[PDB]
This record gives structure tokens, sequence and C-alpha cells, in this order.
């Protein structure tokens, strides 16, 4: 399918759901850029960005950091953070 | 994303959303083998297809030759039925 005719949506995980919930999101299903806007609200919300380096996100005592399984990443690095979302996704076939 | 988390939507234009709705379709986005579904059942229950070679639909004097573009064309060929079918969807970006 031409990717300008096609939405794409996931079913993320009960974990990420709770989590997207927990800053306004009301849905099941989502495209990656709306999981996207509300784990960057999530981000803000929690100040979870170093203040000092805004690249680096510290989430070790979050519950981000139990989902993604690191203590903290850069958001410089866009494929590793879809690799971490796809863990929190459901297989849908 | 990887394909078996995936859920992918497309939106008919008017015409097409008109053809699938005529056989029992309700919304309006789909998963391309939603619209195949219905594509199928309008096919069959308008018996286009050429009961001696049933592989061959006819369609020059129905509306499906209108949205195709094409007198007649062979079920066999994937790509050629996926093509006719993009020209009928709404670009989303
Ligand atoms: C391109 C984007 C991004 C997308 C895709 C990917 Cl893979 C990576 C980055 N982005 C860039 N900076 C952050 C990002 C970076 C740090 C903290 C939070 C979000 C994000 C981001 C968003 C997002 O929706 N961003 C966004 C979208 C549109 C416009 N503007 C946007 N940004 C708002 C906060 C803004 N910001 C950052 C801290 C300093 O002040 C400030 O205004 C910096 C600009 N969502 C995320 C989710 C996660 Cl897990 C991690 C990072 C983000
Ligand atoms: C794999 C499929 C197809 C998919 C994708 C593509 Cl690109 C091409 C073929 N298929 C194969 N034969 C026809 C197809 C062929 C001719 C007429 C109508 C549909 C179709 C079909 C379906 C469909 O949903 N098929 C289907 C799906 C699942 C199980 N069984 C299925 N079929 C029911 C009618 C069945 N059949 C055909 C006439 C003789 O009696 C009979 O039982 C032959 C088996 N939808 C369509 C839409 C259009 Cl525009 C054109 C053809 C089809």
């Amino acid at each position: 399918i031409p990717a300008s005719e096609q939405e794409t949506l996931v079913r993320p995980k009960p974990l990420l759901l709770k989590l997207l919930k927990s800053v306004g999101a009301q849905k099941d299903t989502y495209t990656m850029k709306e999981v996207l806007f509300y784990l960057g609200q999530y981000i803000m919300t929690k100040r979870l960005y170093d203040e000092k380096q805004q690249h680096i996100v510290y989430c070790s005592n979050d519950l981000l950091g139990d989902l993604f399984g690191v203590p903290s990443f850069s958001v410089k690095e866009h494929r590793k953070i879809y690799t971490m979302i796809y863990r929190n996704l459901v297989v849908v076939n």
C-alpha cells in the first residue's frame, strides 16, 4: 500500500497503555506518532530529562525504566527508542 | 514496526465506499483484507465472474469497471488488482 493512503495502528500492552492513559490518552490503538506524543508528555511532566543535558532521559526510578529495561537513554537515538516501544506492543497478526 | 504488531487501515474514496456498503459494509476505514472480502462478495453476488472460466471477472457493464478502468481482469493477477484498488483510496498522509 502507498504510504500516503495508509494509516498504521499499534496496540500497547497493558503497562504502556496505563502509562499513556496516565497522561490523558483514552483509546486502545494509536499511530506511532500518537504513542510518541504521549510518551513525550510523560517525560516532560515527570521531568525525567536532565535539565543540564536535555537529550538524556533518566528513568531508573520510574515505570518508563521498567518498560524500556534501561536506567536511561538518549532522545537522539530514534531506532533504540522504537525498539523499546515495540517490546510493549501487542502482536495482532 | 514489526508486521505482527501492526494493523494497517485504508480509507476508500466515495465510489468504492458506496460499493462496499452496497454489500453490507458499515465503516469508513478497513484493512485491505476487509476491502477484498467485500469486493469478493460484490463480484459473487453480481455474478461478474465467468461461469466457464471462473478466474476472469467481466465488469464492463458494472460500476466495478468504472472504478477499475478495465472491461475485465484476472483474479490470478494480484498486483494488478491492488493497483486498481489503490486508485480508489483517499490519501491520508
Ligand atoms: C523529535 C522527538 C522524537 C520523536 C521520536 C523519537 Cl524516537 C525521538 C524523539 N523529540 C525530540 N525531543 C523529545 C523530548 C526530549 C526530551 C524530553 C522530552 C521529549 C522528543 C520526543 C517526543 C515528542 O513527541 N516530541 C516532539 C514532537 C513534535 C514537536 N516537538 C517535540 N518536542 C517536545 C519537547 C521538547 N523539549 C525537550 C526537553 C527540553 O524542552 C523541550 O521543549 C523537544 C521537542 N516524544 C518522545 C518519546 C520518547 Cl520515548 C522520547 C523522546 C520523545
Ligand atoms: C484469494 C482471493 C484473492 C485475494 C486477493 C486478490 Cl488481489 C485476488 C484474489 N480470491 C480468489 N478467488 C477470488 C474470487 C474469484 C472469482 C470471483 C470472486 C472472487 C478471490 C477474491 C476475494 C476473496 O475475498 N476471496 C476469498 C478469500 C478467502 C477464501 N476464499 C475466497 N474465495 C471466495 C470465492 C471463491 N469462488 C470464486 C468463483 C467460483 O466460486 C468460488 O467459490 C474463490 C475463493 N476478494 C476479491 C476481490 C477481487 Cl477485486 C478479486 C478477487 C477476489
